[PDB]
């Protein structure tokens, strides 16, 4: 039932290898699972605590297989990229000044996924999801949390 034109919406906290600036990977992350085999998901981190609205987006691709869970687990591998404001704001005075957009990264991660064999499966999947950029030892976040099954109460 929650298979094949349906919606994701999880929250999930990560954290970064040498996160040197005040940044943790509160992340809510949203989208759709339209077949078994791909689905589309994007990750919201909006930094609430400085004056502006510093919103880190991931938009993602992710691959839902089974990899023989052999009990209750499942594997989504998930490639994108992170972009944060999109295109940020100041003003330089007047004239001509071109647009300040924000750059695409490369960004792939493996996670794996539990549903709750207890009361109510169908609700919340318990993910641990391992996030990296570029090749060989580079930089990885550690990311986990809950997914839940649709999410009626679609808060927007």
């Amino acid at each position: 039932m929650p298979k094949d034109n349906t919606w994701y919406t999880g929250a999930k906290l990560g954290w970064s290898q040498y996160s040197r600036e005040n940044q943790l990977g509160a992340g809510a992350f949203g989208g759709y699972q339209v077949n078994p085999y791909v689905g589309f998901e994007m990750g919201y981190d909006w930094l609430g605590r400085m004056p502006r609205k510093a919103q880190g987006v991931q938009l993602t691709a992710k691959l839902g297989y089974p990899k023989l869970g052999t009990d209750d687990l499942d594997i989504y591998t998930r490639l994108g990229g992170m972009v944060w404001r999109a295109d940020t704001s100041d003003k330089d005075g007047n004239g001509y000044i071109s647009a300040a957009e924000a750059s695409v990264s490369p960004v792939f991660a493996g996670g794996v996924e539990y549903v709750i064999r207890r009361r109510i499966t169908p609700e919340i999947a318990t993910r641990l999801e391992y996030q990296w950029t570029n090749n060989a030892s580079d930089n990885g976040m550690l990311s986990l949390g809950v997914s839940y099954r649709f999410g009626q109460g679609e808060a927007a």
